[PDB]
């Protein structure tokens, strides 16, 4: 097994850690900076030494080591600095997505990717556009992130373990995002009858949806950086569900084709990852639950269309 | 962190292995028949070498070397066999659960404590009757393991991962048993809309829960053994739940005062478990719901008075 | 990537449960007797579920169901009761062990072959003249027993972590076991440097020698069953070698091509396993340490012609 | 159990991140700058979400929250970047490293402290000098790190794993290293009987000793920054030897008293770690070995002198 981190910045080293950590691959850090990956590569593998973990890892700024790889997670960007619209890291960071296209389509035509470039609703559309690999071997991480930050917080607010709160989020971060209620449960036990026992109300609910949606602002405006360790695990977590062919559900961006009224997009959806890849699933919602699902996925649509504008 | 096993057979011994691969503490092997507690305590000690493991491992014959044990875990008892219900084994391991149930009141009387041996609901309450330990700290292993096979089914049918498929499970084991589909999800959504999309009919759900009931009757009569592995590891999660306080919710053999009609028994119960030990939680029951479990309830105190009588 | 247990007996069945902790591969758990591999297969699903674990597991009496395995482990064979000599053994498990090689060479002929059946330096022998395998993808387990009972033992009485206690055993078990205390360390440091510390004497070092040749025979008087636990955790180890291409080091049973004066025999020697199998080297030995071991390796030639005698 | 990070920068995070994965306790991250341990406590709660762990983790910039810490690693400092030594900070880190062992003193003497800023030997002897706890209670990572940088490169030589190859090395990083070839050994061998087999050369042996002097500064060269996953992995086996009381060996600075001719210092030496503190043992080392470690220690010496100056 062959892991190609592309991008060696703070979520790709954390990845790579995860990654020896559980034991998943060899590691090829790859980043256009000279030096960098070779620098965490040295750090990983004293790392490696210290926890008794055998992988390879290479650390390279030669594209063409990624040649075969199983796995491709995509971090390769910048970040949008003073003096930057958004139409510019848009610009900036679709362009790096287009060349990494390339990249996989010429050295490893048979990964399966994983995008976490921001903004992430576009950019995992930027990739399929441009990388002529098939729709079920691409995804994009983010509802994991909404969906364990949502979870934590039912969690914290009803005194109980988060390793059985599970809940349905779609579409992508802040605004974008459709939690349902309907599809939260403790240990099997919807959320209704929490707030039927008076245990949560639905305005302790509500203001715990709205701290889900400014999470990431939030951990910007604290630790003047964006969030690195739970992004890295949720990347791992679908890594391993590739890998090992484990059908573990997630909300993912995922294409769509029929499901939800939507097909021919990349979008925050129901999917379960396989060795084939990343499959939606359509559950039922109510006209209320589509018709916000819907406007998430105009946002994205209109958001796409513009983005491969400013590509040229 | 010391943690006593009253039982060196099969479920005690891996027990101790899982404990030993999860770090949770030091181990007492306790049994009451000389030199196997000291032989697997041995081979336990040589597992932890090879696998970078560092804690403690006592094999002993004497009961007094559990003193101050923070868990206790019991499977002292004998197994049914092929062609017998757990509730036959009633008399001999009823007066083997008070012996134990008054050497951990003499010696480790703060400690949490789970009873594993059958019939378990009814061993559950001749642990507290003779023990006296608080209500809280008692607790017997049972709906984690129905809870795995029901969960396991459900998942094999919709063809996905059973990592995020979650159930609640009252009562005992087999026909003291009532499953929640109401109480069942896949990743948050309930069982009933993968029902509507026809992913798995009401039938295939019968099926599953007939095969749930019926689970350690077919593991006996195909390994000519009790199930051991997955009892071992139910065992395990709720040890970790109560050593780092982590309040997971189980279905578990609990007190019950007031809860789901019920009055004074320890009974398969929808629970959490933290350090001050195993927290009934009462649910919205149907009538329907209720009623199968008042059955299930009103079984297992007719057995727990025969087995007083019999002790 | 596909496990084959061939038996599924105590040490295969625990395997089986570490090949799942460690998310190693699909399990194949084959046995002979109706049931068995069924019902333990049942078992392990359900442990599976509640650690979290995603991988299949076939229990199966069709032996060609280890079609295209990456991995065999073979603990196929009988235990040694009074009456049977260790002759009768040797009948019993290399007519086994004949088969198994045939039956690997026609299903799985590119599996990593792990020989686990008494007597251990016999049997991997027999493997490798009926299975027509590569003599760099078959190894037997024992040296990692003996290393890990000897490294304890010194871990114990130095008052030290086992962790960095590492130590070089050739040979087999008991009188075929040679320890090399010039290539004994604690986390780098030599034993003998110990000894002059006045931390360990040379009796105390003959004495943990004595123990360890006769450990085996110690647990089974004391459990009444013959170690199961940590021959598992050695099996796996070499399991995860092969697997992840780790280059890990083991004295365990390789073909000897010119290494130690010896070619053409599997005995236990110093080898490393990464994905094209497990390779012998050679350490300068003294004299009198290839004497010793010269002898161990003229008894595994000796006992291995008698066995292919009695087959 | 409680596990104060004194410093939430990129190692104190690492730190953090492995303590909950490997389950060791409750975390306290604090700092001087707000919102930095805030930031980053709630990645790692999120973080412990998506892996199934289930302890407390609060980000803090009040050093009262270190109260009854059994476990205190301290990364407070300014870290080297290339083209500066180690020792050339030193009054700041020194005065940080004071003030934190008056904090320790006040609100946690029992805690088994780790120190961990940038002249490590030096300011591990300034934390003893101002906190007056316990010889044994104090101590520094440094030796595992080097070990595992000579025994990874020793390793990648002899094409075997690292699992097994061990090595005592005494003294600080750089000129102050003295790795010891006669307590190297392969799985119980000696390194000598590699060399003695043609497996390996004296000369490749040296350049081993020389990438692993020089190693912080390449990887500072390299990746822009200071290793930081190598550094964590060391930090926590320490931690783990301490709360399991597990007697596990290691080359860390720990008090001397007539170890290998040392009066009253912390050094790096030979030690094992349980739930007592850190003991240090004396291994036979002739003259040459002896007069390279009596070097680096008078150089410990001469510059922990120079700090209590650099600190008035
Ligand atoms: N999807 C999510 O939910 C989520 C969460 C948080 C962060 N993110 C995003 O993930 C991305 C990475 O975050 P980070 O903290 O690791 O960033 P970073 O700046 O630390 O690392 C990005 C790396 O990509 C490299 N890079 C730049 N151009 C490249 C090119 N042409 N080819 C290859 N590599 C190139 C940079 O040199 C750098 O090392 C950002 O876009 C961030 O906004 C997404
Ligand atoms: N193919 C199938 N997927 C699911 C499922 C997938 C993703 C989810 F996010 C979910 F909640 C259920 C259930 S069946
Ligand atoms: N005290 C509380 N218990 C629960 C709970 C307990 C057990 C269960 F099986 C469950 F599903 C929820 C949620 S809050
Ligand atoms: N095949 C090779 N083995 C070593 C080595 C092997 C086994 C040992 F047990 C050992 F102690 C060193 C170095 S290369
Ligand atoms: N008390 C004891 N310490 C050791 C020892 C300690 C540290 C080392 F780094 C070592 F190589 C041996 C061996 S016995
Ligand atoms: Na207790």
């Amino acid at each position: 097994t062959k892991i190609a981190l592309i991008g060696s910045g703070q979520i790709g080293a954390i990845v790579g850690e995860l990654c020896l950590l559980e034991n998943l691959g060899d590691l090829i850090l790859y980043d256009v900076v000279p030096g960098i990956p070779q620098g965490k590569a040295l750090d990983l593998k004293h790392f490696s030494t210290i926890l008794g973990v055998n992988r390879n890892i290479l650390g390279t700024n030669q594209i063409e080591d990624i040649k075969d790889a199983d796995i491709i997670v995509i971090t390769a960007g910048v970040q949008r600095k003073e003096g930057m619209t958004r139409e510019d890291l848009i610009g900036v960071n679709g362009k790096i997505m287009k060349s990494v296209a390339e990249s996989v389509k010429l050295h490893c035509s048979k990964a399966f990717v994983i995008c976490v470039s921001n903004p992430l609703d576009i950019m995992v559309n930027v990739f399929h556009k441009f990388s002529n690999l098939p729709h079920e071997k691409i995804c994009g991480m983010a509802g994991i992130l909404d969906t364990s930050r949502y979870c934590s917080l039912i969690a914290d607010k009803l005194k109980v373990s988060a390793e059985d709160v599970n809940a349905v989020i779609l579409g992508g971060h802040g605004d974008l995002m459709v939690p349902l209620q309907r599809y939260t449960s403790v240990n099997g036990v919807p959320l209704s009858e929490f707030v039927k026992k008076n245990m949560i109300s639905q305005n302790e609910i509500q203001e715990i949806i709205q701290k889900t949606r400014n999470m990431g602002a939030e951990i910007i405006k604290l630790a003047k950086a964006s969030a690195a360790f739970a992004p890295a695990a949720a990347i791992t977590k679908m890594i391993k569900s590739y890998l090992y062919n484990e059908n573990n559900l997630f909300t993912c961006a995922v294409y769509l084709n029929g499901h939800y009224n939507c097909s021919n997009l990349f979008v925050g959806s129901t999917a379960k990852i396989n060795n084939k890849g990343a499959h939606p699933v359509e559950f039922p919602l109510t006209k209320e639950e589509q018709d916000l699902y819907t406007e998430s996925i105009a946002s994205v649509q209109s958001n796409t269309q513009k983005a491969f504008d400013l590509i040229k």
